């Protein structure tokens, strides 16, 4: 049968072994059939990628210059898959995905289909209740369920697997009354040990409510994530912090076990923490503390960074999420060649009012990299396109969404604009409310150029 539910949609098809042909050209078939744009095969096992840089460039030439929308692997064993999966943020999904994809008749979701084992949470659904966790524990929560491949929600819905509580005294538990109701240590244990959750463990990390103190909390805790991973072999740089040593900012105020957590995850590889103090004498910490090259903060306009960027002006300047970056990229890198996401957050642009956005065709990481954008940005987001919105973000022209909300925006009561991904990098990246119906923002044809893909704007 045929359908053009690939149309313009261009697919990367990697070919590990040659006994892997029959499924390449029977999943291209399938493709093609459908109406893929560009459907390119690249055989891994024949050409000797030993002693060759294969970076973004590289990939940027081979494969480009248009866009690639999704490659087709059941491996991640490939020397650009770092490049591929967390720089350009293009899905990796399994042979399986074209197949369903087909019979479903829809674009299926990419999560469920990654091959990465690390992704151990690609089924999972996951609500992380604002009323919980304040921001930066909101924020290293959604990184870490996000690097282990589940998906974050806004809503609670039949579809939501996990809610994600701090204790039992949180008013969303009570306001409720098939989910669960989870502490964060569920996702902190597949993020520590590789591994899926299951035993007294298992049960230790659901929500009890005869936690009425905080002791016991602590202490659930403690024998969750306190004390031998599995998939050793999965991020093996143990080393990635050596000679490094962060300055922890107090604007996070964790709950004291996740700055543990935090603090073990840096010197489990190798690096050192300062925690800083809001009472802190600066000038004599970085003195008593001269190796102290790096600072880890929540947010940019903070006096302790000020004066630490003073004294310390060549410092790495990042926040929780520039660390998760660089452990999933397996190298340290300087925050100016990571992404806008990885810097201390701006003073928040816009309000909800202004901002309450949905958007089309964004699959897998961009999605949840939208998702970022916009809450820093401090607006809301959207799985469903509603009147309520005040803007559509659009990579393209293709699908029905865009075909509505197009639509709406014609009439002048409504006033719905439509507009591109990069409206939002740049006016993050610029601290500024910038026109959404500038023409560089009414680019709807960046399929035609990999440069353009969301995330890219603000890297060295």
């Amino acid at each position: 049968s045929t359908s053009l539910l690939f149309e313009q949609l261009n697919f990367l098809i990697l070919v590990a072994a040659e006994a892997e042909l029959p499924i390449a050209h029977s999943t291209r078939k399938l493709l093609m059939d459908n109406s893929c744009n560009n459907c390119q095969i690249y055989e891994l096992y024949n050409e000797n990628l030993k002693d060759v840089k294969t970076d973004k460039d590289w990939f940027m030439n081979k494969f480009g210059p248009q866009t690639v929308h999704f490659v087709i692997s059941n491996t991640i064993n490939f020397p650009f898959y770092k490049i591929v999966y967390f720089d350009l943020l293009i899905p990796v999904v399994s042979h399986t995905w074209v197949q369903d994809s087909v019979k479903t008749k829809r674009h299926l979701r990419t999560n469920m289909y990654s091959p990465n084992p690390f992704h151990l949470l690609r089924d999972c659904q996951v609500y992380i209740s604002k009323s919980s966790f304040n921001k930066c524990e909101y924020i290293l929560y959604s990184d870490l369920l996000h690097l282990l491949g589940g998906t974050l929600v806004n809503y609670i819905s039949n579809r939501t697997t996990h809610v994600i509580v701090q204790s039992p005294q949180d008013p969303i538990i009570a306001t409720v009354s098939e989910w669960k109701f989870v502490y964060p240590i569920w996702i902190l244990y597949h993020f520590k040990m590789a591994k899926p959750l299951k035993g007294e463990l298992a049960t230790l990390c659901e929500l009890d409510m005869q936690d009425t103190s905080e002791e016991q909390l602590f202490a659930k805790w403690e024998e969750v994530i306190g004390d031998s991973s599995s998939q050793l072999t999965l991020h093996p740089n143990k080393t990635l912090f050596k000679n490094h040593h962060f300055a922890i900012s107090p604007d996070l105020n964790f709950f004291t076990p996740l700055y543990w957590f935090l603090k073990g995850f840096i010197e489990d590889l190798d690096g050192k923490v300062t925690p800083l103090s809001f009472s802190d004498d600066l000038k004599s910490v970085y003195q008593a503390f001269p190796d102290i090259d790096c600072y880890i903060g929540h947010s940019a306009n903070s006096p302790i960074l000020e004066k630490t960027k003073s004294i310390k002006p060549e410092i790495h300047v990042g926040n929780v999420s520039w660390l998760f970056y660089m452990f999933a990229l397996q190298k340290f890198t300087p925050v100016s060649q990571c992404k806008l996401i990885h810097q201390p957050f701006h003073a928040k642009l816009f309000t909800s009012k202004e901002l309450t956005v949905a958007y089309t065709n964004y699959f897998g990481s961009q999605r949840f990299y939208i998702q970022r954008l916009v809450e820093i940005l401090g607006g809301l987001s959207t799985p469903e396109l509603t009147r309520k919105n005040t803007h559509l973000i659009t990579k393209s022209t293709i699908g029905k969404k865009f075909k509505v909300a197009k639509k709406w925006s014609l009439d002048p009561q409504n006033a719905i604009i439509v507009t591109n991904h990069m409206w939002l990098e740049q006016c993050y990246m610029n601290n500024s409310k910038l026109n959404p119906k500038d023409s560089r923002f009414q680019n709807f044809k960046l399929d035609d150029n990999m440069g353009w893909n969301i995330g890219q704007i603000g890297m060295d």
